[PDB]
């Protein structure tokens, strides 16, 4: 048995060198959103939010892990605050998340309320509401639901603990059904599939309003091959109908309505001849519809899919962050079910304990390169601040 201070040296090394990284990087998040009104909206208030948790990490809940792996005497109490308070920062984490998630989902399905709905006083409100949650949550083992009533007295003993005192360890003091069934299946799993769930609805609303946009496109084109085609004026005058549904559906912003205006007017002013009998005279003037979708139409199209594609590419940046959040934290569940639920198998090695819980505070690091490398403005903010 090799001394125990050699491993615990790499282990607190290591979370020492995580604490520093994840309180570097994240300062350097809500630096950046203070600086920049570009920055500030409700989605990155969420997001300094989260920044927020992950600072806590490295200045409370790595040093904490770090006290709680050499075992020290503590009285019960005061060990399960320093055993839970990372709890707390994690479920933190999970709110956010799940509220950038539904905050993109809303920008998304229904954008047009968006700015009515989603304000920053809300916001700021929710995360109020979210972090007093967190605490309630993951502070629930001190209102009773722990193993302080029943402490390992021969332990305690044979490292010289006082009495009330217990030696210092998360699974001594933490119940593993409360680890098991109210944190992870209730209070992050659920959180994590809800969010899995906003997350396929904000990508089906998305690929289907870039189907519509090119359905009204394509009945705009053949709508208009019908009409040059056309033998009588009853053909036209269907055509026509079509086609000003379509641009009215199309319509649902003064260069844009002008364009649009055009169009429907156009579209009367042949309807009008088409209901004469007129054919000749109604094609002549739907082929002037040619000229107002090369300048205008076709310039809104573009821009709605661009302004889509960049709804879709945010919402992939926010799904990322949320699904390293889970990469970085279900090992650590997931050992922890194997301990309950399967009492006939080895307890999980210490090392692997070590690894599982570096890399959960990992994971408190990774966001700010996310947002490096995924959004320009943060980027380039990022830029700013470190060069002056
Ligand atoms: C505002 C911030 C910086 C304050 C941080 C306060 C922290 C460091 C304090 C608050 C409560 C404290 C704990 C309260 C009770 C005990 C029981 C004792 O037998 C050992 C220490 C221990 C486990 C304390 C460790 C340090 C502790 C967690
Ligand atoms: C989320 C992604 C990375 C998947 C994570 C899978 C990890 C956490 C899984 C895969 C294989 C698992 C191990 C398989 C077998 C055993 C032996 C048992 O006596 C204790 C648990 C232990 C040691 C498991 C712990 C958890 C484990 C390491
Ligand atoms: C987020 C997704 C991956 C769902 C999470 C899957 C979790 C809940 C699953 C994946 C693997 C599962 C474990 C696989 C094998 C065993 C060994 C058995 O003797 C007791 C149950 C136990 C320990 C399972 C418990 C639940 C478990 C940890
Ligand atoms: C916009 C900024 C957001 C800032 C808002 C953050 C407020 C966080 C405070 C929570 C205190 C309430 C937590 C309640 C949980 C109770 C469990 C508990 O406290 O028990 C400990 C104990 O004394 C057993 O001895
Ligand atoms: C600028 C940011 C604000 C600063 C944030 C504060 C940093 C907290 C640091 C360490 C917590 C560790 C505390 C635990 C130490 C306990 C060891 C101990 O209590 O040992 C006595 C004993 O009874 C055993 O015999
Ligand atoms: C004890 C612990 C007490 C709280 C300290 C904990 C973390 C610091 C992180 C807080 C970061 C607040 C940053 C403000 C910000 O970045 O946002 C600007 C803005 O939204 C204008 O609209
Ligand atoms: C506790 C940490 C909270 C510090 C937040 C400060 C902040 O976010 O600013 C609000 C604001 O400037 C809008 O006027
Ligand atoms: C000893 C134990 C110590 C435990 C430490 C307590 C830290 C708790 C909460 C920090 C909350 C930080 C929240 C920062 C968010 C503010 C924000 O997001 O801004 C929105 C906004 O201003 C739109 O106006
Ligand atoms: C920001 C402000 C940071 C100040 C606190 C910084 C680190 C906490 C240090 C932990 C204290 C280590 C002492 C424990 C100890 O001395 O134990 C010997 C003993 O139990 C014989 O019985
Ligand atoms: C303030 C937070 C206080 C943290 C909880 C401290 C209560 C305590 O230290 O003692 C309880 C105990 O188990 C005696 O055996
Ligand atoms: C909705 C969320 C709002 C949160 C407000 C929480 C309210 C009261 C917490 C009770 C205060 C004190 C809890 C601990 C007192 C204590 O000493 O706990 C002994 C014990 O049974 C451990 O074994
Ligand atoms: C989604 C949530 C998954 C939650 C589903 C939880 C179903 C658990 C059933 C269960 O835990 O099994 C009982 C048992 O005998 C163990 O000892
Ligand atoms: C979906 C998460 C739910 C997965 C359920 C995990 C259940 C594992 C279980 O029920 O184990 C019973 C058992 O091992 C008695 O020996
Ligand atoms: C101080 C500390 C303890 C644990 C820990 N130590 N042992 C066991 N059995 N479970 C957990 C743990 C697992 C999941 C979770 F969300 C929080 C703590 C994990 C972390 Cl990151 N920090
Ligand atoms: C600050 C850097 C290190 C402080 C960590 C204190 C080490 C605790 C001893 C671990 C052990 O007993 O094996
Ligand atoms: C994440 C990337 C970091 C990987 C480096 C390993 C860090 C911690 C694991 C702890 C080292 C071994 C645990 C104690 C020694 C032992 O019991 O064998
Ligand atoms: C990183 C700075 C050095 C940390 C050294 C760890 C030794 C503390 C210990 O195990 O007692
Ligand atoms: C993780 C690492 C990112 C750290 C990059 C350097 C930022 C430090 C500047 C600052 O604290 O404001
Ligand atoms: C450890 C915790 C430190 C958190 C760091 C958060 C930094 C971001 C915003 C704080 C507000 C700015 C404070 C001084 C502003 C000066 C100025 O605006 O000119
Ligand atoms: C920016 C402020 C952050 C605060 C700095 C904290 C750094 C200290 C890290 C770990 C302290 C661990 C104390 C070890 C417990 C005592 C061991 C024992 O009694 O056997
Ligand atoms: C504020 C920054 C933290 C300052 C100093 C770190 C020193 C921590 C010493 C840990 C003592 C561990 C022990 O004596 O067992
Ligand atoms: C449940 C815990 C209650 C916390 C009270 C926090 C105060 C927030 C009120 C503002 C709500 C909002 O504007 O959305
Ligand atoms: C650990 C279980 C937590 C128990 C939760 C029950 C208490 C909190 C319930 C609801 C919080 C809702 C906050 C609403 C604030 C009012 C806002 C307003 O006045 O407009
Ligand atoms: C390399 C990172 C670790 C990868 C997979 C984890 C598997 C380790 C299995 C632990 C040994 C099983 C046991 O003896 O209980
Ligand atoms: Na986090």
């Amino acid at each position: 048995g090799a001394p125990p201070i050699m491993g615990s040296s790499v282990y607190i090394t290591v979370e020492l060198a995580i604490a520093v990284l994840a309180i570097l990087g994240n300062v350097l998040v809500c630096w950046a959103v203070w600086l920049n009104s570009n920055l500030q909206n409700v989605t990155n208030y969420f997001v300094v939010s989260l920044a927020a948790a992950d600072i806590l990490v490295g200045v409370l809940a790595i040093p904490f892990a770090i006290t709680i792996s050499t075992g020290f005497c503590a009285a019960c109490h005061g060990c399960l605050f320093i055993a839970c308070f990372v709890l707390v920062l994690a479920q933190s984490s999970i709110f956010s998340l799940l509220a950038i998630a539904i905050d993109r989902y809303i920008a998304i399905a229904i954008p047009l309320r968006y700015n009515g709905l989603v304000t920053g006083t809300r916001a700021a409100g929710i995360i109020a509401i979210c972090w007093v949650l967190s605490f309630a949550i993951g502070l629930t083992p001190m209102l009773g639901w722990n193993n302080c009533g029943q402490p390992k007295e021969g332990k305690a003993h044979s490292q010289g603990c006082g009495e009330g005192q217990v030696a210092c360890l998360f699974e001594d003091v933490v119940p593993m059904n409360y680890m098991v069934y109210f944190n992870f299946f209730a209070c992050v799993l659920v959180p994590l599939l809800l969010m899995l769930g906003v997350y396929l609805r904000i990508f089906a609303a998305a690929r289907r309003q870039l189907a519509d946009l090119e359905d009204n496109w394509e009945t705009l084109n053949d709508n208009l091959k019908v009409i040059e085609k056309a033998d009588n004026a009853a053909q036209v005058k269907d055509a026509l109908t079509k086609m000003r549904a379509a641009a009215l559906d199309a319509q649902k912003m003064k260069d844009f309505r002008h364009g649009f205006d055009i169009l429907v007017g156009q579209i009367d002013d042949a309807l009008k001849l088409a209901n004469e009998g007129k054919v000749k005279e109604a094609q002549a003037a739907a082929e002037q519809l040619k000229t107002t979708r090369n300048a205008y139409i076709q310039k809104y199209l573009e821009r709605a899919r661009s302004t889509l594609q960049k709804e879709v590419h945010a919402a992939k940046s926010a799904a990322i962050i949320a699904g390293l959040f889970a990469l970085c934290w279900l090992p650590l569940h997931i050992i922890n079910c194997f301990t309950f639920f399967c009492p006939d198998c080895s307890h999980a090695p210490l090392w692997l304990m070590y690894l599982a819980i570096v890399l959960a505070h990992t994971n408190s690091v990774v966001n700010p390169f996310i947002y490096a490398y995924r959004i320009r403005e943060f980027r380039q903010t990022f830029r700013k601040i470190i060069r002056s």
